[PDB]
């Protein structure tokens, strides 16, 4: 329902940008450190970081789930923003 | 350990910077989730709100893990640096 949305198309698009920037950063961190984790693993034998590696692997899927949620929110806000903007265009031109 | 103290410290820096960046994103977008909720009445946005809220605690756990890894890498680096100095002194 459009009556419930108190943000303008431009405001929706400003918010959206924060979510996509956020998604990209979280992904950049995850990928960088996923790699660090392997550099360490390869260059360090023993069980001394086994608990860290297991906690990391277990949390990792939560982190990719998060990055994709943020990107999905960006996409939805963008689409809703276009819909509302088009609604204003139509009301202004089709209503006398 | 095939890694020098310097390499360990360079790696540690990445974990702590990553920890901070992940936390900053969570913080910014937690605030933005509240702005949208306050400015979008009804239950339409409830699904995105719910997913975000469920994941939030795990994002916090993840940032804390990165900082813990950072701190241990730094401790290990200190230990190995003393070892390097003792070996060098012994041979010299």
């Amino acid at each position: 329902s459009m009556a419930q949305i108190k943000l303008t198309p431009e405001e929706l698009r400003s918010s959206a940008q924060k979510y996509t920037a956020g998604s990209q950063q979280v992904t950049e961190v995850l990928n960088l450190l996923t790699q660090e984790q392997a550099v360490i693993d390869e260059n360090w034998d023993g069980s001394t970081f086994d608990s860290f590696e297991a906690q990391f692997n277990e949390l990792s899927p939560k982190i990719t789930e998060f990055a994709q949620l943020l990107e999905d929110i960006n996409q939805q806000l963008l689409k809703v923003a276009d819909i509302i903007e088009q609604t204003d265009a139509d009301i202004a031109s089709q209503i006398s």
